[PDB]
């Protein structure tokens, strides 16, 4: 996260970190078993960390648990993104508690120019190199269909959004991908790609969750 602040401990409690010897990506909690992450982050020997704030210290409020399955989205396409979306199912389930919560699933889409919460452990340098330890947080709003297409021609499909900042500065970034973007108590997004992070006129682009309800109700419900 770029040009946003510290979470403080535990008050992103759907927030998950993948681990694979090391943070990879972010994910959500969206069930007591399931998590929602992006398609790119798909490889195997995954752990979910649930309940970090600093992930390079055991703090005490955390739960390990190794996912047992992934799921890619059937039609995820690598070369566009289009779709990018991943189920990962953990071998036991959570123990739900204050800082381990789950997120709803959006039963509306989000509209352009809410206001919504990004968080995650990914890059905090426009130019250069600093990840952080602990959870970092970006208040941004969905941009326009136009606005978005605009800064990405060619290249934003029904099934993404963009949020953030045109004149740059605050935008998600490396390390992020996989992460929820909350509206109004729902996860509407999935920290996808962009160009470059926090640059003038390329805002994050995000996964757009509600067109993937249905695939995740069912999923579930036979997995
Ligand atoms: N820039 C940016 C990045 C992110 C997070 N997602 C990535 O870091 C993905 C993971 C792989 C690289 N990647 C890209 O977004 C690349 N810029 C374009 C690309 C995609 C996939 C394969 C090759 C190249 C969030 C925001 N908001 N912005
Ligand atoms: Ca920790």
């Amino acid at each position: 996260i770029v040009g946003g602040y510290t979470c403080g401990a535990n008050t992103v409690p759907y927030q998950v970190s993948l681990n694979s010897g090391y943070h990879f990506c972010g994910g959500s909690l969206i069930n007591s078993q399931w998590v929602v992450s992006a398609a790119h982050c798909y490889k195997s020997g995954i752990q979910v960390r649930l309940g970090e704030d600093n992930i390079n210290v055991v703090e005490g409020n955390e739960q390990f648990i190794s996912a047992s399955k992934s799921i890619v989205h059937p039609s995820y396409n690598s070369n566009t993104l289009n779709n990018d979306i991943m189920l990962i199912k953990l071998k036991s389930a959570a123990s739900l508690n204050s800082r381990v919560a789950s997120i709803s699933l959006p039963t509306s889409c989000a509209s352009a120019g809410t206001q919504c919460l990004i968080s995650g452990w990914g890059n905090t340098k426009s130019s250069g190199t600093s990840y952080p330890d602990v959870l970092k947080c970006l208040k941004a709003p969905i941009l326009s269909d136009s606005s978005c297409k605009s800064a990405y021609p060619g290249q934003i499909t029904s099934n993404m959004f963009c949020a953030g900042y045109l004149e740059g500065g605050k935008d998600s970034c490396q390390g992020d991908s996989g992460g929820p973007v909350v509206c109004s108590g729902k996860l509407q997004g999935i920290v996808s790609w962009g160009s470059g992070c926090a640059q003038k006129n390329k805002p994050g682009v995000y996964t757009k969750v509600c067109n993937y309800v249905s695939w995740i109700k069912q999923t579930i419900a036979s997995n």
